[PDB]
């Protein structure tokens, strides 16, 4: 006897059901109804003629067609939402309650644990629960000492106790009806507003987050020690995985590797690396999920490893490495961590001790340690889905307390798994509150500097906007953090059930235009690399040999590939200009077009932003092939690793010198490889190695785990086994040196970092365009106040003009730019002192404004004011 849920209880007095041209509601407290009988109460619903109110349809657009039914006043709603409910016609079905729950029980009062000099109080939102109690434990594994009943007041359960409650461990015992089991079950659950947990979150630790003993030395002075940030336009991002950082770092003692503590090792190879990029100009470091997620056991004694020495003896293109890693993947210390369980607590496995304060203290110490070397900290936040749901499981918490509320459901009442599994419903009040609250927890209690939203397109826009004002209004005097400096960005993908605003206006790329919130520019990524993560891996792009260097894979005639190369070049140039929708570019057809007037391969605007700070330019990230791996797959095999080394630099240089916000994947600068693994979320330390000795880049360490790569093994094997694909220390260091220099160039002039669209439209121009453009060359010019009586403000005191030439051709080129004739252009001082002998041969001839640039080279020219 388990009916689905095709009816909706949207308001205290309205029920929406999509029946056709006698409807009754049934309620059983003990959940004993069967096919309609065994009910405790019965009431008939009067068909509404005015239909659903605008508030309902605007909150739940996908049911604006449903028929409306009115619930009598005699009906006690608060009591019914606790019982089992169905509805029948004269077809039977259950009810989805989020609507009415919000209508009647929307709560803004204290949640979780509150502390006073005299007492401690607990608060839990569970409007459907029939009873809530708290079990107290004395330790992480001790027996239950005491059980205390909580009183419900407006769907919120509370209780107050002596201050001796502090430091106790506890769990809620919730008595709720679960739709998936059609039973009233008594489950144990952690606190959604937990601030700390025992190992694996088995219990909640009743700790005071403001306790002085949880603060590193000088913690309250961190606001004063934070790296300065004049504008969001100055931001550069470096995406790093906490374990990847030190797992293989021999300079950090064995025990302290792989977690938060490793960052306290100032003089380690890894930290010296971050310090080097920081001194170069890198502002922000984006850490992969560091909250409480499933997939990694917090108990280190349970961890298992592979024989790193044995696997090192296997052949480069063997399948033995992955078979060994896969064999223990479910029990190793590794995982990206995209499996949310509790959002407001640091991951136990990254702490020195899962039980106690170490996870709190060490996290702060990590934030402080990164701030002290000039780096602000960004958290990878995943509010779009949950690891688990239902009554059973240590990894299920939210859906255990208020079943069917925190998770998004289809029209049949079944849970949506679009995001991965157990999609969240940010469109629900208390879900929205939980998200904004969690953000404030990290910004204030941990002094985090920014947030990257995973699957931002699955989050309501209003949630994103309400969070943005709450975070940016934080002040040093009231909170100890400067909220105005906090930056937000995320994946604005629009797909599945949230597409076309079906669940309301979501945080997609097009909806976030003009919000000041950044989104990943997938347009410039695909144009540079070629194709897309869903297409043929051999599809070539602007920076991977399209037309100029065919790889063998058939992609049309010379005329077609040449045309496509030009098309990609247009998208890249729009992205270089901040990916603005109103920026006017001379397209390859010769016709002038705005960024929004140029369309993607599937018919949507390439440029879609209203500001440069809304675009996150990139060519690589944690997911999909690494930069080095994608280049080694798409370019012709005949190419040497020496030439590919330059191809890598071209890619990251295009990001480092583009308007908007450059985003770098940890390893780009050192040719990092995952041996061509396209989804290394679960591939262990072996395939995710970050070698800071610079001896290797992890290329040719066997084929990648078959689960996600087996269908491309034939393509990888020959390349992995080919010794001429493997870079040596020399190459890696060279890559790192030239990467550093490019950062220095971005921060040597404010012209690379224009703050508004108006400024970009006025100063940024491209000089190699039209139907007769030289293939494989991009010439970007940036103007500043020149001569007397300028229509601009002098933004740069050193240069009055800046020209950048991107040459992806194998051969040297000479670009005649008459507009820039008879000027004082010199090779950038940083490139004149470059260790790359090639770029130093860049020249400029005044009489014709000719710029001579070597092949596979990016050359920056400037015009001194002095
Ligand atoms: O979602 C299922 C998907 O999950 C995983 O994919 C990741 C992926 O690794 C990430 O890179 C990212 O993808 C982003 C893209 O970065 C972004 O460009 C955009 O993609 C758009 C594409 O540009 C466009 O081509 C189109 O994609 C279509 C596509 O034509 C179809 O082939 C089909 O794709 C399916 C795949 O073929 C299939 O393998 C599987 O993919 C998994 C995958 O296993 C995993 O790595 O399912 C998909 C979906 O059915 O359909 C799509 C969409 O109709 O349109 C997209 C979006 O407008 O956005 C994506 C995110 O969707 O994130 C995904 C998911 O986290
Ligand atoms: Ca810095
Ligand atoms: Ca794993």
């Amino acid at each position: 006897f388990m009916p689905d849920a095709r009816a909706y209880w949207v308001t205290s007095d309205l029920i929406a059901w999509n029946v056709g041209e006698s409807v009754c509601l049934y309620a059983s407290r003990a959940a004993a109804m069967s096919l309609i009988q065994g009910y405790d109460s019965k009431v008939e619903l009067q068909p509404e003629s005015a239909g659903l109110p605008e508030t309902v349809t605007q909150k739940f657009p996908f049911i604006s067609s449903y028929r409306a039914f009115r619930v009598p006043s005699s009906v006690d709603v608060a009591s019914l939402v606790k019982c089992q409910l169905v509805v029948a016609s004269f077809d039977v079905t259950g009810l989805q309650l989020p609507g009415v729950l919000d209508d009647m029980f929307a709560y803004t009062g204290p949640l979780g644990a509150v502390f006073s000099e005299d007492s401690v109080s607990l608060h839990l939102w569970a409007p459907t629960a029939q009873g809530v109690s708290v079990c107290f434990f004395d330790g992480p594994a001790g027996p239950a000492l005491e059980t205390v009943q909580l009183k419900e007041s407006n769907g919120v359960w509370s209780v107050t106790g002596p201050r001796e409650w502090e430091n106790r461990y506890y769990l809620y015992e919730v008595d709720v009806y679960h739709p998936t089991k059609a039973q009233v079950l008594k489950c144990l659950a952690g606190d959604p507003y937990a601030r700390s947990l025992s190992a694996n979150g088995a219990r909640t630790w009743l700790v005071d987050i403001n306790n002085e003993t949880l603060k590193p030395a000088s913690w309250d002075e961190l606001a004063d020690e934070k790296p300065k940030l004049d504008s969001f336009s100055d931001i550069t991002i470096y995406e790093l995985h906490i374990r990847d950082f030190s797992a293989h770092d021999g300079t950090v003692d064995s025990d302290s590797r792989g977690g938060f503590r490793a960052f306290a090792y100032q003089a380690s190879a890894g930290m010296e690396h971050l310090r080097k990029l920081s001194d170069a100009g890198l502002t922000h470091v984006h850490l992969l999920p560091s909250f409480h997620f499933a997939g990694v056991d917090d108990i280190k004694s349970n961890w298992k490893f592979v024989d790193e020495c044995e696997l090192a003896t296997f052949p480069p293109g063997s399948d033995m490495q992955q078979a060994a890693v896969v064999a223990i993947q479910e029990e190793d210390p590794y995982n990206w961590g995209y499996n949310p369980v509790l959002w407001g607590v640091p991951k136990g496995s990254y702490a020195s001790d899962p039980d106690g304060p170490s996870r709190i203290i060490e996290y702060r110490q990590m934030v402080q340690a990164l701030n002290r070397i000039g780096l602000r900290v960004v958290m990878d936040v995943v509010y779009n889905h949950l690891d688990s749901s239902g009554p059973c499981g240590i990894s299920s918490v939210l859906d255990k307390i208020v079943p069917g509320y925190y998770v998004r459901r289809d029209t049949n009442g079944q849970i949506e798994n679009s995001a991965a599994m157990n999609n969240t419903a940010s469109e629900h009040f208390m879900v929205d509150r939980l998200i904004v609250d969690d953000l404030l927890n990290w910004a204030v209690n941990y002094k985090v500097d920014g947030f990257r939203f995973d699957l931002m397109g699955h989050i309501m826009k209003r949630t994103m906007m309400r969070a943005k004002s709450a975070l940016q209004s934080l002040t040093t005097d009231a909170h100890g953090v400067d909220g105005s400096k906090i930056y937000l960005y995320g994946e604005g993908w629009d797909f599945a059930e949230v597409a076309r605003n079906q669940r309301g206006i979501n945080g997609s790329q097009l909806n976030m235009s003009g919000t000041g919130i950044g989104s990943f520019n997938d347009r410039i990524r695909d144009a540079i690399n070629g194709g897309n993560p869903f297409g043929n891996p051999l599809q070539q792009g602007f920076n991977t040999g399209l037309f100029l260097e065919p790889n063998g894979f058939y992609q049309g005639n010379e005329a077609d590939t040449r045309r496509s190369l030009a098309t990609y070049a247009d998208q890249i140039q729009i992205g270089l200009a901040g990916n603005l929708r109103d920026y006017v570019l001379i397209s390859h057809t010769g016709e002038a077009k705005k960024g929004s007037e140029i369309h993607t391969f599937d018919g949507l605007p390439v440029g879609y932003t209203a500001s440069p700070i809304e675009t996150i330019n990139y060519v690589s990230a944690h997911d999909n092939e690494t930069l080095f791996d994608v280049i080694s797959v798409k370019t012709p095999m005949i190419l040497s690793v020496d030439e590919r080394c330059r191809i890598n630099h071209l890619a990251s240089s295009m990001m480092a010198l583009s308007q908007g916000i450059p985003f770098f994947h940890a390893g780009d600068e050192i040719l990092r490889s995952k041996s061509i693994d396209r989804d290394s979320y679960n591939s262990g330390d072996w395939f995710n190695k970050l070698d800071f000795t610079y001896e290797t880049n992890n290329w040719g360490v066997g084929l990648p785990p078959s689960e996600k790569n087996e269908d491309n093994w034939p393509l990888m094997k020959p390349r992995l086994e080919n010794p001429s694909f493997k870079p040596a220390k020399g190459h890696i260091l060279a890559a790192l040196d030239s990467f550093v220099d490019i950062l220095k160039i971005r921060y040597s002039s404010p012209l690379f970092r224009l703050s508004t669209a108006n400024d970009i439209k006025q100063r940024v121009r491209f000089h190699n365009t039209g139907p007769s453009l030289v293939p494989g060359v991009i010439v970007m010019g940036i103007e500043d106040a020149r001569g007397e009586s300028p229509e601009m403000a002098q933004l740069d005191t050193n240069f009055s003009y800046v020209v950048t030439v991107f040459n992806v051709c194998p051969h040297e080129v000479s670009m005649d730019i008459p507009a820039l004739a008879s000027m004082g252009f010199e090779l950038h001082p940083v490139q004149v002192n470059s260790s790359d002998t090639l770029v130093r041969k860049s020249a400029y001839e005044a009489a014709t404004g000719r710029f001579t640039v070597p092949g596979r080279t990016v050359s920056v020219f400037v015009e001194p004011r002095c």
